[PDB]
């Protein structure tokens, strides 16, 4: 097929062409099990070549210049065209560490990197806090049905950012933990057996490399901690959202039976006035003294078969 | 008993036959405790020999052939004659890369293996994903009766897959820790010492076996991350629907609230309205004006009353 | 006290006998204690003894013979009579490797653990399965109240069988994991550094130990996924039985809400044909198209007032 | 300050006195800081002492001579003077086994925390069964108030001690991990290379330690499994209860369903029934054959519209 | 920029001023990627000065001074000023022990931040246990709506505090494994490899750095304990306010029917009342012996329903 390009110079120079994938196999020295790129996360040295896949983000770091594989479609512009070739290009920062051209690269896309997965979590956590806040007040017998479809899609795309951190972490730990990997990093070190160690002040050695990558290992373990932090405070969140849901049903349940006890006591004395009212021989319907006795005894009985009736929940606490 | 054995020399030339255990021992130099297979997941070497097991997957690799047991009544038809043959003969991919027998036979069989895990993922995931899209809109009282069981055994299905993914890359990671268990499977380096330390030129070493058996820790690595997500998903959807389930059962708990508490009206009203239409004397039943004041009185004192009912539960938010 | 003492010698032969505790740690070279007993499972080597327990099963591995502890009242009688000796006999397997009664002795006792292991499983796993299935079907409002009592006691049972899994690969990943543990087991080569050496065809080494330990781990690791995965599905089953609740307590409460409010729409249109029913003097008793117009009234208005009400409920989802 | 001591020789006799702390630093040759005694769980060593805090055991042994610190208003009279002075004088247990003063203290010691690691076992797993055998049946719509505060403190008291186990286990496994931790516990050795080393019969070397403290740690591994266990149980059954309530809950709401199906169907039919109790021309008040009639319908209209609805509920399972 | 300094001399004098960033980085010989303090939590030696950043606290401790920079508007002036100082300077404590600065200022900077952490937890756990102690009593319906925020709120807390002691183990950790970051804490032995090594008196060694270092490991694996039963009690507290919730709930549902059954019966038997009330020609209302026959039936009849009816739910347990 063909790989979209975007080439960078030692002095940041950016060139972008087209080049068969066979062609670039043998321009850069590798094979077609090198440049597979079948891994989301991976950063492994094949023939003195740093080949890097951050998900969409492939790159190849040689000795003098570093390309960007599939750039396009992706964003890849405001970043690639400004930011990165000022990085590369070694202007600024401190003049008096001349770093050679795999560090710069190397920095530029680790810290590339943990900027799109802080910006995932900069974006995230505000949507998740917001939403959590407000299911969570005891004011109200339910929850906004639309906010709970938010919740459960922001938590998904937490636990797929807490993977891509966690991958991240182990990429680069797997370089620390062994020091053949992390020699192997030291691209124009090898290149240049004789050249580089003629500039043997220290500029790239064992330390400086491990430096770099220890901080960026920290870097992810600190948006480890803050994405941990988010999933538990949604768990948290959700058991309050439980207790205020059986808090108000029992609430509304002690007013539903209060209520039913007063319809109880109305129906056990209007029976009576029911009774009363049928077109039957009562024996009583001549007195002048009966229907307003029944009508006291009705309405004073009802009154308090429903006081005795809300002692009796109470007495059930 | 028997073995079925389909058989792949270094040509890829496929030979199926039948053969007893007990001579099947002594034509590969092994005993009968090494092809017990009763480990579900397995990759050792035991004299010269790789004996692997996959589930249902029983071969094993010689220097010079690789050897199925077990094909039968396991659709091990369309792999072994077709796509199999092309892997092992070496045709395409690289010229340039002539690795030994054993390498190509155990790509195969490992790639095989995770081509299986990655099919069993393809096809569960779609299913979960549209299992708990539907159950969890917050649109219904409940949930689909008939599409909980078929969560629950997707559900079931995932774990084991889940444990399959585990336990396929120990086997990989314990040949990987060691190097000892790593160099035993350069077969064709111990068979022939000299042979096959002639040509020298980086064929099969340390080096390869252990990139082709990270490569496939790595490519398990993506589906145990893929799986345990979906079983975090899993997780979060249930706990949505537990709330869509109670927010529902308290809006319907503050309806019946709300219509009790005018049924209890009516009938604390209405008590009067009966009391009045008993067959006794009223010393009232002459008036002209006695039938509509208390017919007003019901009906504004039904309203009244459920009115200040209504703002009870109100007090009580 | 006293022993009750199964032994075995290197031909099989059953001998059972009675011995002092302080005359049997002369007799086999120890001390109290060593054979104190009060580990649930340990596997230590003390003076060229292999002394073991496994919960109930109590054994020392000498040189030349096997010794089983406290076989009384424990069911330890077919077993001990009938099969031990014919895998401490050696006849049939393969008569081509002739190795040390020690390893055939740890083996016929890992043997028999990792059966009544195995044994246990295939006893839960079809009484947990057979319960979770007709407490999980959606179409009981309730669940099987006796039905319970027995997921809990398996669910107790499982993880019981759990923890004794967990600790058998403890005890045989303890002597792996150290080779001077494993050398240690290998009792008749320390008894006899010359006459055991004499035999030098490889009969017993640090690979055949190893394999013979690593087989029992693997298959011990076998039993712990699949004890795993089954606590996996009964919480599983749990949360899909919760929703199976909730949602038909969900169906029972729209029902009930729906014929609130046919019985509200009756009370509210029923106090007018009680208003109508009192004995007072309503200036319309001798109207002949009044009866039948507020008749008409009280039933088409019941009907549109419940038809009004039971939108209210579509319009709340 | 003021230390309340308890010291006993090397032949187990018991004097207490109370003695300045300064001046106990420079009698046993130690600093402020290694009496600080400000860890919960800790066995350190220091300039040849075996310094120990065990909650609220404080304890220091030194090469002739073992003292108790801070044993006031604690219950540690029972212990102190008749229990342990027979353990630290060796009488009984093995005389060919002359061990040095530091064994015999160390053994008394971690035999003593074990013994209280214990019964606090053995207290809280009666209780929290026998609370949670009565919580988990099947016979009530609601569990016992009281004796869910009981499950809630026994819990609490269970995480506590799951802690004190885990933590003792960590000590232990810290010295035998290190073999210089473990050769620090040796005091007697350092204290006289000479003297020690003549009686060079095995009384005490690396292996007599590592055999003590491996002994405690896998008596405290057996606690830590079992108290996990209970653990397990609680959550296993509070599972139950829930199921329990919820199967009930379902119980009785399909039975209050069935009665307002009922009262829906008396108040339906008995709408007619107040229609022709109004005090309006019916038309119909002088035929004989229209009461019963009227009367009939609404008994069996009440009973069909009854049996309708029962179906209802049954059609939605 | 400008850092605000603070800084302390080896006497514990106090001098405050502001100096640029650029020129800080020469007068500590440091750079500007060494105080970037990007990082949480860190400890960090950089050529021959400590760097170290806890939250808010950011110190550089130099071989003769210890720095402490962005002091301003954090509360760090009783410390700094009254507290710190006396530290510093060696007074009290022991005369015996003139450890170097490195120790001095080390060990008041871990002191300082355990107390902080300690100080949380101590606020922490007297809020969350008063919460769920009246959250959790048996005696409501509900619970407090306003004390549920109290308990999101004080859960969140704790959930970051438990993240500030795990990376504050970790930050320890790290530098007690490895024994070169040990070692360069050993600022003053570096600086002067001979002034240092003249007082070879055990000043400070491994020994001492590793004693100071692990004391505030476990200090910290205290609070980690703590903290860690904490959480776990605020999930059993609430697990049990379930069970409240949904016993009391049964209980209010077992109340409501069996007043609904004393209600469907005087409906029941209302309907004959209210039959016999119409205005039609019942051949029965001259007969003086039907009344009281029917009033009876309707009373007597509602009650032996009510009977039948509550021993049915008494069928249902
Ligand atoms: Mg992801
Ligand atoms: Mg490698
Ligand atoms: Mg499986
Ligand atoms: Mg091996
Ligand atoms: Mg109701
Ligand atoms: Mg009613
Ligand atoms: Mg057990
Ligand atoms: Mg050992
Ligand atoms: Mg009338
Ligand atoms: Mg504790
Ligand atoms: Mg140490
Ligand atoms: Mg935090
Ligand atoms: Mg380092
Ligand atoms: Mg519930």
């Amino acid at each position: 097929p063909v790989f979209t390009v975007t080439k960078f110079d030692k002095q940041g120079n950016v060139t972008s062409f087209e080049r068969k994938k066979t062609e670039l196999y043998q321009e850069l020295g590798l094979q077609a099990r090198d440049l597979r790129f079948q891994h989301v996360m991976s950063i492994t040295v094949r023939n003195n070549r740093i080949i890097m896949r951050m998900e969409y983000l492939k790159a190849v770091i040689t000795p003098e210049c570093l390309l960007i594989l599939d750039y396009r479609n992706l964003n890849l512009e405001q970043w690639l065209f400004r930011e990165l070739p000022s990085q590369l290009s070694g202007e600024g920062q401190l003049v008096t560490y001349p770093l050679p051209f795999e560090f710069r690269a190397i920095e530029a896309l680790l810290q590339y990197w943990i900027n799109t997965l802080q910006g995932k979590l900069s974006i995230l956590q505000p949507l998740i806090l917001e939403t959590l806040d407000a299911l969570v007040d005891p004011k109200h017998s339910s929850v906004d049905r639309s906010k709970l479809h938010i919740l459960l899609q922001n938590g998904k795309s937490l636990s797929e950012l807490e993977t891509d951190i966690k991958i991240f972490k182990e990429s680069i730990l797997e370089i620390l933990d062994e020091e053949e990997l992390l020699e192997e990093l030291c691209v124009s070190k090898w290149s240049d057996p004789q050249v580089f160690e003629k500039s043997s002040a220290g500029i790239d050695h064992a330390e400086e490399m491990e430096l770099l990558l220890e901080n960026y290992y920290r870097l992810a373990d600190d948006l480890s901690n803050a994405a941990r932090e988010l999933r538990v405070l949604i768990d948290d969140s959700q058991s309050i959202i439980f207790i205020n849901l059986d808090s108000h049903r029992n609430v509304m349940m002690r007013l539903n039976l209060q209520l039913t006890m007063g319809t109880f006591s109305l129906s056990l004395f209007g029976l009576m006035g029911v009774a009363f009212g049928m077109n039957l021989e009562s024996s009583l319907e001549e007195d002048h003294r009966i229907f307003w006795l029944i009508t006291g005894i009705m309405f004073m009985g009802s009154g308090l078969i429903w006081r005795r009736l809300l002692s009796f929940l109470g007495r059930q606490l």
